[PDB]
């Protein structure tokens, strides 16, 4: 699955904890290609994902360096 | 439930046939206060939906005529 984000924001990070486990709960909106990631109903990350349709190498030809 | 809409868009119009019956499909994110309708998967609307805390009577005054 080529992916693609868009717009991501960390509002929060999530500490975790020494001893314990820490719960994350992603949810979905495909239809307008939505994410958002919660921590005990408080939100973490927020952004768009998506399936890329074509994948295209030439996206990853390492560009020139200025120096 | 006393409730705000916040930033609603509607996309797309969906028609009612004459026959047979249409599927839509809501879906809630709490955390970001946002949710999202689509039908078929198309998108139809879009916005922020979220209970009043304190709601205020003084809202629903009736504001001044402009004539």
């Amino acid at each position: 699955l080529p992916v693609v984000f868009e717009d991501v924001v960390l509002h929060q990070a999530t500490i975790l904890p020494k001893t314990g486990t820490v719960s994350l709960e992603v949810r979905l909106l495909e239809a307008s290609r939505a994410f958002e990631v919660s921590e005990n109903g408080n939100l973490v990350v927020s952004g768009k994902v998506y399936q890329w349709d074509d994948p295209d190498p030439r996206l990853f030809d390492h560009p020139e360096s200025p120096t």
